[PDB]
């Protein structure tokens, strides 16, 4: 038993992160197979930054330009080429520790971990939600850009993220390893705001789930709700509507613990009217949305990874 | 900017993590050198475990007794041994991948991060504090004994802590890598309870900084406090006592946000009184006492492992 917020093993991103290195700035890199991938903004120089041309810029660059560095060995950039927002850096050796992978670009609601990293080399590793807004609340620094997010499939690494910049609000944005941001945002210093969030009612769902099969029941209660009458209650309170889908997910949590899912909405209601009442779930005082119901059945349950 | 509860990066424990059966039961070991080291109630069965004498039961066993699995690949013990609880399996094969490494206990208050293994597989990672009771809140289901805890210092991996046992609050407890536990616990399946915990106070203060370094200042006030006065209001909150070392630890933070230690508790103070009023900090409803001064400095700094 237990509940923690927990990430993904990392040491199967750890061995794909180099640093790149172009004029003044140094960031992050992703290398898999011949090809280090990195935010497109390394060319940038501080006045560069405000509007920059991105082509413009890249025509000007040689491969001698790039600087990248594998721990204390340097790669020959042999090629370079645009993709959206990423650089693709052709270099003249494959990385030997190149895990199975895939690119994949996740749904706002979905959760991923993230390896920050510094230098080319990761500092520590912490698992996000991306939120509706599509912002993610993570933990990053000047330099940080590139660190990369991802989830582990049996011996598969599904890379979803990759981090460039941070928003006024202190969250952050970033793109899919196609270089694709995630929300309407894009990589130039301008008056760019995150947009209103809502709460994610579904992993809310499955975490008052993981709170049952946890110990935790003080919350429960023998009233049920419609659907209907459940989402006018979400409205409310910012609460993402629920859908039948959204219910169907929560079946295997509601088998495991017997209590059917409109039942754990009408806790959710009492909980949203009523508060706390100066009692903790899972350790927590704040209804919490950043656990998917695959991460309570997952944690629940004890799958590793290969 | 922003602030989570962040683990080291995984990888190089990760590569130390194997799989010992010995008769029905199955559990992790740490492979270092050529010594694989796991919890010695791994000799037991379901009737050994109620009040064993794992003397008897260990010169009973014969080196083939111990299946030692790395991956797809077995390992031949060539030797056993017991040390306190941890059992040391000599086999005849060196760890191409053990890292640089210390054997260190770590003292309450103190955080790690945690490998959660099954079947000599990491599932996921997580950071815990030794609790002042010496309990740790983890995430541990059925199989996760012989995970480890662990700190890395630049490229030095420091292992702290080894699974063992749920006690019936569902906290956790285990030894150091020497098999001495973390407080009056014993790998026996007898009536045992954590006792009664505390909040780590100085941690509290460590984290009202890194919220303060974040741009959460609604808590902050004028008034300032003795250290006397402080402790008196931490007693009656069990909180743990906090002296003039906790003070001289938390100095960088002070001076990093200029705002006096002293001046810091009257703020917590003021929050254990009167409570946070609907108010949050760092996205948390309650005072968080799992982040070190170091794990504050480390991450609103940028520090990171090679
Ligand atoms: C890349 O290392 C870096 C990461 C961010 C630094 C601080 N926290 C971070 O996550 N990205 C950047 O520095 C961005 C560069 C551009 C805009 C080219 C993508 N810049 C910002 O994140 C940035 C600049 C700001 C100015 C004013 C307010 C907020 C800002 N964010
Ligand atoms: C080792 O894999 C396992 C880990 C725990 C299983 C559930 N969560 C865990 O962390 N350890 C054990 O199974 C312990 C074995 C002994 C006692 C030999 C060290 N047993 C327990 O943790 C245990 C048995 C209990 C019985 C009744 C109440 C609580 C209990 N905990």
């Amino acid at each position: 038993s237990g509940f923690r917020k927990m990430a993904f093993p990392s040491g199967k991103v750890e061995g794909c992160m180099v640093q790149v290195t172009c004029g003044t700035t140094t960031l992050n890199g992703l290398w898999l197979d011949d090809v280090v991938y990195c935010p497109r903004h390394v060319i940038c120089t501080s006045e560069d930054m405000l509007n920059p041309n991105y082509e413009d810029l890249l025509i000007r660059k040689s491969n001698h330009n790039f600087l990248v560095q594998a721990g204390n060995v340097q790669l020959r950039v042999i090629g370079h080429s645009m993709q959206n927002c990423v650089l693709k850096l052709k270099v003249d050796t494959a990385n030997p520790k190149t895990p199975k992978y895939k690119f994949v670009r996740i749904q706002p609601g979905q959760t991923f971990s993230v390896l920050a990293c510094y230098n080319g080399s990761p500092s520590g590793v912490y698992q996000c939600a991306m939120r509706p807004n599509f912002t993610i609340k993570g933990s990053f620094l000047n330099g940080s850009c590139g660190s990369v997010g991802f989830n582990i499939d049996y011996d598969c690494v599904s890379f979803c993220y990759m981090h460039h910049m941070e928003l006024p609000t202190g969250v952050h944005a970033g793109t899919d390893l196609a270089g694709n941001f995630y929300g309407p945002f894009v990589d130039r210093q301008t008056a760019q705001a995150a947009g209103t969030d809502t709460t994610i009612t579904v992993n809310v769902l499955a975490w008052l789930y993981a709170a049952v099969i946890n110990g935790d029941r003080w919350f429960l209660n023998r009233f049920t709700t419609t659907l209907n009458d459940f989402n006018l209650v979400a409205m409310k309170y910012n609460y993402e509507p629920l859908t039948q889908d959204h219910v169907d997910i929560l079946g295997p949590l509601s088998a495991q613990t017997g209590i059917a899912v409109l039942d754990m909405c009408a806790s959710l209601k009492e909980l949203l009217q009523n508060g706390m009442n100066g009692r903790t779930i899972l350790g927590s005082a704040l209804l919490e949305d950043e656990f998917t119901p695959f991460d309570v059945v997952r944690q629940c349950s004890g799958v590793t990874f290969q």
